[PDB]
Parts: structure tokens; C-alpha cells; sequence
RNA sequence: GGCAACGGUUCGAUCCCGUUGC
């Protein structure tokens, strides 16, 4: 009985994110567990962790929009693009405020980006910050982003405050290298919180003390620690609730968890679905319209 | 399940996900 779904976690400062799903983990005492989009050390935020089945379907978040608030420090360029790496280049800030408006929006909308060295991206079996700490560089294509929005917060001194609405995959660290050389200072990442990731509720986030406090708790008055744990998680369902719903009865679903496509009324044209079983309305898994414009199954729940 | 090659994700995921091979 491995406990399923989708714990919202605020990724404490200065910690990795394999070491706090990895800690989550433990406290769920779950079998399986894996996140859905990891932030750097420097950074705190919004870090989704799948438990159980609800790993299965982390492709939804992992390709989903985010929003992250940063601060850059102008005037000074690190080879990480933030402030844990190593400063190379320091120079006089002096853009105007035209400029530094003109710059902002160049980094608006559908853009092109080439990520940092100091990323989790593959080349030939290997990260590349694996290659970045033996002093080694290695060829990177750009890659296509999508920032939809890009509020300017503040500029203070030689701090640039901003609020950037992404697609998947964006480097916000090399959003700000970039902005940094375009303006003609440098700039690197201080500060980084992700706010959102998809259509989480903000407030359903927790952060890691509060997690123990509440294993703390559960001791304390001698009760099971799921049952102050487990109502902190979103459904095992939740990354895929951006598809269409279909229902099917349970003498249709037998055949549907055998591996066989079936007919159904209330199905779309096409596209993925999410499929659940008679009334109770149980999520079964994944499914797809297939040729025939029957539901097939793609990826199931495990029953039992 | 598992193993491997390759890719993903905001950086110290062997660990989560995807493609392919066994």
C-alpha cells in the first residue's frame, strides 16, 4: 500500500534537488519518487514531487510552464551564471533606463537560448556540469523558449528585480548572463524562487521543517505520520489534469486494463485522456484516442 | 519490474520521466 500522489515542496536554500526529493521520500516512506523539474542549489520554490503512481505521469510537468522571481547582481559575471560559482568578469554599470528597457524585451516571447555549461542536459551519456568542473566546454545548440511574461520589479543599486512566466527547460540564470552582456555590466543570479510550476495553488506548497514538524507532531500524539501527512498531497492525477476526462463503466474497463482499446460516448477526437472506472469516478490511467476513435490505454495504475 | 545506450528537467537525479536495444 505505497502511498500515491503529488507533494508540493518549497526546495530549501542551498540544497540539491535530488537530496530533497530524496528526503521527502523518506518521510513518505514511499517506494518510488521523483520530481518534476529540478531548481539549483542557490534557489527555493515550487519543486513537485511525484510519489508512488504518480511518478508515471511527471512528462506533464517536467514540459509545463513555470514562474520564478529573481534578483541579479549587475556588474559582475560568474562561469555558473549565480552566485555559487566563481566571478570572471566585473565591469562599471552604466545602461540607461531606455536601454535597460529595450533589453528586456528582446528576452519577451518566443527566443532562443544556449544553456549554461552548468546544467543537467546530456552530451554523449554525460551532464554537462560534469564536463564544466574539469574545465572542460563542449558544444551547445540554442534551444527554443517561450517566456510569456516578464514583469520588471525594480532596479537598485546593482540590483535588477524580475518576474519571468516560462516554458519548460528555460534557463533563467542564462536569461540573465545574457541580459548582463546585452547591457553591457555582466549580470549573475542572487537570488531565485520559483513561484509556480503549471496551475498549482501557491498556497498548497510546504516546506521541508514544516514536513518534520509535522512527523514531530505525529509522535508526539502517538498517530500514524500519513495521517497529518497524506492530506498535503494533490492527487496521483493532478499533472495530467490539463487533459479531457473520460469515464468509462467498469465492464468497459476490464477489457481497457488487459491492454485493449475501447469505445466509449462522452470521448474526444483525438489527444490524450485521462480514464476512470464506474461512478466512484477512480483513476485508472492514461489513455488515448486512437485511429479507430476508441480509448486506448498508454499507461496504467497498477491494480491489485 | 530489471540491465544498457541516448535524451529530458532551472546545476552535485546511479535514483524520476522519454526513445531505442536486451
Amino acid at each position: 500500500m505505497d502511498i500515491n500522489g503529488v507533494l508540493l515542496l518549497d526546495k530549501p536554500q542551498g540544497m540539491s534537488s535530488n537530496d530533497a526529493l530524496q528526503k521527502v521520500k523518506r518521510i513518505y516512506n514511499a517506494n518510488r519518487a521523483g520530481h518534476t523539474g529540478a531548481l539549483d542549489p542557490l534557489a527555493t520554490g515550487m519543486l513537485p514531487i511525484c510519489l508512488g503512481e504518480a511518478t508515471k505521469f511527471s512528462q506533464y510537468l517536467l514540459d509545463s510552464d513555470k514562474r520564478y522571481r529573481v534578483i541579479a547582481r549587475l556588474g559582475q559575471r560568474t562561469d555558473t551564471s549565480d552566485a555559487d560559482g566563481q566571478i570572471v568578469e566585473e565591469r562599471p554599470v552604466t545602461f540607461s533606463a531606455e536601454q535597460l528597457a529595450a533589453a528586456l524585451d528582446t528576452f519577451r516571447g518566443d527566443i532562443e537560448q544556449i544553456p549554461s555549461m552548468y546544467s543537467a542536459l546530456k552530451y554523449q551519456g554525460k551532464k554537462l556540469y560534469e564536463y564544466a568542473r574539469q574545465g572542460i566546454e563542449v558544444p551547445r545548440e540554442a534551444r527554443p523558449i517561450t517566456v510569456y511574461e516578464l514583469l520588471f520589479i525594480r532596479h537598485e543599486g546593482n540590483e535588477l528585480e524580475l518576474e519571468i512566466h516560462c516554458s519548460k527547460g528555460t534557463y533563467i540564470r542564462t536569461i540573465i548572463d545574457d541580459l548582463g552582456e546585452k547591457l553591457g555590466c555582466g549580470a549573475h543570479v542572487i537570488y531565485l524562487r520559483r513561484l509556480a510550476v503549471s496551475k498549482y495553488p501557491v498556497e498548497r506548497m510546504v516546506t521541508l521543517e514544516h514536513l518534520r514538524e509535522l512527523v514531530e507532531q505525529a509522535e508526539q500524539q502517538d498517530i500514524p505520520a500519513a495521517e497529518l501527512l497524506d492530506p498535503l498531497l494533490m492527487p496521483m492525477d493532478s499533472p495530467a489534469s490539463d487533459y479531457p476526462v473520460v469515464n468509462l463503466p467498469l465492464t468497459s474497463s476490464v477489457y481497457f486494463k488487459n491492454g485493449n482499446p475501447v469505445r466509449t460516448s462522452g470521448a474526444p477526437l483525438e489527444g490524450l485522456v485521462r480514464v476512470t472506472e464506474g461512478e466512484n469516478g477512480k483513476f485508472i490511467g492514461m489513455g488515448e484516442i486512437d485511429d479507430e476513435g476508441r480509448v486506448a490505454p498508454r499507461r496504467l495504475v497498477v491494480e491489485y
